[PDB]
């Protein structure tokens, strides 16, 4: 009779529970286990995960936002992975950055495996830099070239073949509970932090000089006409859609769009599109003090109440090595966790790939912080009411600070009052 | 039998059968019976507090979110820190709710979220059109909204039913409930109702900020974008002339919706005009931000139940995805619990979509034990500038006496 073991997932991928399936089918024919799997939508699988792990009753593995480590950690419910981690390679096998999302900040056991990353690099138009006379090294280089290449482009006569119309130099999502991730490397780069350590205690450090000086660089090229007033009231898949249908000469993603760009539009790809055959991708560039990529993903972690810890462990094992690693990638169009992947010949053997590698070179991540949910809904609100400011061209320095000074008190007390 | 007492407003249809239906897998999973008492919204609030005072009460009580801080100053709720974690804590929930679960600054939640009361602006997609008023500007800014106003006053369209114009904006100032209306205005301006500020709380009801934006709301009745029958009115008055094609704009909750896909023989308006030409949209921004009024209820738990730890399973199962998704069908209002907007049922519909995103904005009073008393000075007072609306006499001076009024009963209250 079959072993069981039970895997909680998100919509990771075309056809979620089919594509994991298929991934662990190797794995269920060496052990002689079934591997049941759950779908949660990304909306609801926080409270499904926080019952299941106050209740004892739930799955052996969970995929968990890198965001979600922390507070699900301090619950106290995680099996410690330190020996699947040191199975896989160890700290070196991984990126710092996502070596930092196997733990709760500071804690002295790893309660995660990383699975996959999201990172994201400037898509650009070639055709439109070309037209614009923008070297894309240059813009791509510094925020003084980032900010001059925009320029070039507002001013630029060209019009896309398809639309007939001229591209927004920068299209970003105004509209998304996911701003913060849009926000941090501007942040990063100016040398700030969304959170910092002083007293003995995490605190905002959102209204830092740094921090508001990257936040107003980014947030002040809309206001400069580099961002059209429709891309402020869209989500990120809006967004992804605009620059398919050549609205924008450049946007942040990650690695998917570059497998969308080679499949058509019948297959939810945009293959027939001219931002298809005019693709390129850049790392963010250097900011003042230093160039950062924003990093999350999701990491799988072990139930303390799951009834087979080894074999739990084993598949955790498996999954996060390297066969698992490259094809779940594919699957799903992230980058390998595991740091050993991207020397597969599918990210190597497509230079839009090896790009998203150079760009992970300067992966960053949020801190891993129980009490990160809190700070990222605070942070997320107070952004939103900036980019409002930035429809209406009224986004001053002093008015950022001000919604900047209203989200750190809050995001501290939330800090000082975070539960068990 | 294992048995609960529960505490309820008239939140449903039917209150009681409605609450027992929530409850029947609850019943069927413990081998519970759980009791419901249905209380009016002033009865609930004399009996809770004579509960609080002596001792002797049921399980779990409903409480008004504006209640949480009151009812925890009087030492009688049970910490339920524990419920909130398994919810997902504060990631579960929107700031202006989780704000809710406690006396203000207070380190340990005493009530649980139930459900959210949130208002955006229903409005005519005819009559907009009709105007030349496009809503996405209409609804972006103080600005765009006074500008639509206008020009929704200046329109020849008539409803095909009632063959009659439409007041360009239905509201009341004859409530109980005039702050929560003005709350959104206020806030808009970078005002508050009291603030938190030089260490202890204060009246900001006549701060130039709070002032601009009482102004602004109460000063577009004078300029005719409201009717005189309006300022008669009360909520569910100002709901009955919309449906019945006589208002282009009007703000209120998520209910009207699920009321717009009903016929009128089951309380719906579907066979109406403006239950055809449907849009809502979130409240506009104001010099110093956009907000969404929330209001709503919570569960909290009497800490001289017998039955605590039963009780918490209750909240538990009451605070949670499935339980809350039903029960916000059967109210009419948003679930409390964020997650539980990631159902099918609330993804799955383009005006529901529109409230979650006028929900990102949201914002809610401070938690004060002593709210009620700042509450019902401030409606007072703005009860006196309605009247002065209606007879067409407000004056920004004269707006600002009756603030300074408020204001130094409200600062005598919180001393
Ligand atoms: O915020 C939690 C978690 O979110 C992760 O991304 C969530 C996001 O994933 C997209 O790819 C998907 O299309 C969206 O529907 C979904 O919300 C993120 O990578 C993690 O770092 C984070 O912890
Ligand atoms: O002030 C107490 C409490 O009031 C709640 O609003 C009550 C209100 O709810 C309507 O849906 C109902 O039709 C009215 O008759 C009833 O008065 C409010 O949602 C809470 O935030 C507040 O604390
Ligand atoms: O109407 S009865 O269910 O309270
Ligand atoms: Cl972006
Ligand atoms: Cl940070
Ligand atoms: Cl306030």
């Amino acid at each position: 009779m079959q072993k069981t073991l039970e895997v909680w997932i998100m919509p990771n991928s075309p056809q979620p529970a089919e594509d994991f399936k298929a991934l662990v089918a190797p794995f269920e024919k060496a052990h002689g286990v079934e591997v049941k799997v759950t779908v949660l939508d990304w909306g609801v699988a926080w409270t499904k995960i926080t019952t299941a792990a106050t209740s004892g009753v739930g799955p052996d593995l969970t995929q968990l936002g890198t965001t979600w480590v922390g507070a699900i950690s301090a619950m106290g419910v995680l099996e410690p992975v330190d020996d699947v981690l040191e199975a896989l390679g160890g700290e070196k096998a991984y990126l710092p950055a996502v070596w930092r999302t196997t733990r709760l900040e500071g804690a002295r056991q790893a309660t995660a495996v990383p699975w996959f990353s999201e990172l994201r690099a400037f898509y650009y138009r070639t055709d439109a830099l070309k037209a614009a006379g923008v070297n894309p090294a240059e813009m791509f280089a510094s925020w003084q070239g980032f900010e001059a290449g925009l320029a070039r482009l507002k001013a630029s006569s060209f019009r896309d073949p398809e639309t007939k119309a001229p591209l927004a130099p920068l299209c970003t999502p105004g509209r998304t509970p996911r701003t913060l991730h849009n926000a941090a490397p501007w942040i990063w780069g100016a040398g700030g932090e969304i959170v910092r350590q002083a007293g003995g205690r995490w605190q905002s450090a959102l209204n830092s000089p740094e921090s508001l000086e990257g936040l107003y660089f980014f947030l002040s090229l809309a206001q400069k006409g580099y961002v059209p007033a429709e891309s402020l009231e869209k989500n990120t898949a809006q967004i992804e859609a605009d620059f398919q249908a050549g609205k924008c000469a450049v946007f942040a993603s990650g690695p998917w769009m570059i497998q969308r760009a080679q499949v058509p539009e019948a297959k939810g790809g945009f293959a027939e599109r001219t931002a298809a055959k005019n693709l390129g991708v850049a790392p963010y560039p250097a900011g003042p003090k230093g160039r950062y990529t924003f990093f999350g993903g999701s990491n799988l972690a072990l139930f303390n109440f799951s009834k087979n810890k080894p074999l739990a462990k084993e598949l955790l094992k498996y999954l996060g090595g390297p066969e698992a690693q490259v094809r779940y990638a594919q699957m799903t169009g992230m980058l390998p966790a595991l740091r050993s992947a991207w020397s597969d010949p599918s990210f190597q053997q497509n230079p839009l790939l090896r790009t998203f590698i150079q760009a992970a070179q300067f992966g960053r991540t949020y801190p891993s912080l129980a009490g990160w949910g809190g700070v990222e809904n605070l942070a997320v609100q107070h952004l939103g009411m900036a980019w409002d400011l930035v429809a209406q061209g009224r986004l001053t320095r002093e008015a950022l600070k001000d919604l900047m000074d209203k989200a750190s008190a809050a995001i501290n007390q939330a800090l000082r009052h975070h539960h068990h």
